[PDB]
C-alpha cells in the first residue's frame, strides 16, 4: 500500500501448491510437517532454524 516494499508473510496465508519440499524440522519444535515453497520460505523470512530432512516426503 505505497510503502513499496514487501512484508515476510504469515505461513497460513498461501497454499495450493505441487512445490513440495516436504519435510522441514522446526529446531524447537522438533517435528516432521510437510510444506510449500511459499510456506518454507515464510518460515525462513522472519524465523530461523528450519532443517531441510527431505525434498519430497516426511517420516510418513
Amino acid at each position: 500500500a505505497s510503502t513499496s516494499k514487501c512484508v515476510c508473510l504469515l505461513p497460513p496465508q498461501c497454499f495450493k501448491g505441487g512445490n513440495q519440499l516436504y519435510c522441514v524440522k522446526m529446531g524447537s519444535s522438533t517435528s516432521e510437517k510437510t510444506l510449500n515453497i511459499c510456506e518454507v520460505g515464510t518460515i525462513r523470512c522472519a524465523n530461523r532454524k528450519m532443517e531441510i530432512l527431505h525434498p519430497g516426503k516426511c517420516l510418513a
